[PDB]
């Protein structure tokens, strides 16, 4: 039937609001993107509505789509299985040496378009450390590793890491669930890993505060990393 995966067959586009603080600064983000079929190569395109973000984008990398992964035969996509009731993410990402990233989501579809709406507490940030200052360059690959969780939700931990201005790394530890809104049996996949690899530039276009990213995404069985 018409659910899960076969929504999945044609070109779909994202839409993310973003409600944040970071040490207390409130910010407010709107990003927009699309994802073409075969899907695993997906671009967003993000902006600040409250005026210069507080802190590196390098960090909201994550905020801005694991149903856009490209997954095997052979492996449950749970993410595109929970379509069309949709799903929530809990989500907590722990900086070495800075502060913690905490979110809440939901993803609802309306007809091809995959809307988001994201709530996030990013407290303890480091205001001399390289997230407050902006000193993120690049965003390294991430191997993450998804296993099922109870009857109806996917677990994943990877580390995320980002390298600095002056040669070093920063990594974090990411650890978020996946749960089904709906009731319906749904496949829970078998443990497997996904690669994601990350590209966030600035639009240096206009006035406003504004990125573009780019996310490879796939899934295989065994580890390459």
């Amino acid at each position: 039937s018409e659910v899960g995966p076969a929504l999945f067959q044609s070109d779909m586009t994202f839409k993310i609001f973003i409600d944040g603080e970071v040490n207390g600064q409130k910010f407010t983000i709107v990003a927009d993107g699309s994802s073409k079929f075969p899907h695993g190569d997906f671009n967003v395109h993000a902006v600040c509505e409250t005026g210069k973000l507080p802190m590196s984008w390098k960090p909201i990398c994550h905020l801005i789509e694991p149903f856009f992964a490209r997954y095997p035969d052979g492996i449950s996509h749970f993410a595109q299985e929970c379509f069309p009731e949709g799903l929530s993410i809990d989500r907590t990402v722990r900086f070495e040496n800075d502060g913690t990233m905490t979110s809440h989501h939901t993803y609802e579809l309306d007809d091809t378009c995959v809307v988001s709406r994201i709530t996030v507490n990013c407290d303890g940030f480091q205001p001399d450390g390289p997230i407050m200052r902006d000193q993120l360059v690049d965003i390294l690959p991430s191997e993450t590793h998804m296993f099922p969780h109870g009857p109806n939700a996917v677990r994943q931990t990877a580390t995320i890491g980002f390298t600095t201005a002056d040669g070093g790394k920063m990594m974090g530890h990411f650890d978020s669930k996946m749960t089904f809104n709906g009731s319906r049996a749904i496949e829970i996949p078998g443990p497997h890993f996904v690669t994601i690899i990350t590209k966030q530039t600035r639009d240096t276009s206009d006035k406003r505060d504004h990125v573009c990213q780019r996310e490879v995404a796939y899934a295989h069985s065994v580890p390459r990393i």
